[PDB]
């Protein structure tokens, strides 16, 4: 297991543009395009992070190209911050992945909003963690997701993605 099979698991692989569980236009393995309600202006996004003109519709590689560029940004995001670079700083790899994981699902901005689980984390309090993080619109609106990334916060294991 990986950050990348984490996330692969987490955002499935669909080749047309579609809306996530927020209801925004996104494409590839989570790759959200836009809030707008305009499919027009997510398929302008779409060429433009494709390079090309598209009909909605990019190959594997393509968004398996997009998947990294998302995942390195994740991490960009986590270590131009000062609120989650300490966190991930403190982190094992296992744990690291998580909290990338949130911050692809959610943005830096929002992730580093967790102000109290966050230190919760740092302080390696993690039962406690694991119910603060459950406390959250995050929770309520993606619980089985949710309580896979926060399995592997409390264990530090990969148990809630062996069977997947
Ligand atoms: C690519 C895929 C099918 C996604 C799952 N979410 C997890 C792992 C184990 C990596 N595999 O193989
Ligand atoms: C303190 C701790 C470990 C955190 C859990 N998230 C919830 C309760 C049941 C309150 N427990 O046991």
């Amino acid at each position: 297991m990986n950050i990348f099979e984490m996330l692969r698991y987490d955002e499935g692989l669909r080749l047309k543009i579609y809306k996530d569980t927020e209801g925004y236009y996104t494409i590839g393995i989570g790759h959200l395009l836009t809030k707008s309600p305009s499919l027009n202006a997510a398929k302008s996004e779409l060429d433009k992070a494709i390079g090309r003109n598209t009909n909605g519709v990019i190959t594997k590689d393509e968004a398996e190209k997009l998947f990294n560029q998302d995942v390195d940004a994740a991490v960009r995001g986590i270590l131009r911050n000062a609120k989650l670079k300490p966190i991930y700083d403190s982190l094992d790899a296992v744990r690291r992945a998580a909290l990338i994981n949130m911050v692809f699902q959610m943005g830096e901005t929002g992730v580093a909003g967790f102000t109290n689980s966050l230190r919760m984390l740092q302080q390696k309090r993690w039962d406690e963690a694991a119910y603060n993080l459950a406390k959250s619109r995050w929770y309520n609106q993606t619980p089985n997701r949710a309580k896979r990334v926060i399995t592997t916060f409390r264990t530090g294991t990969w148990d809630a993605y062996k069977n997947l």
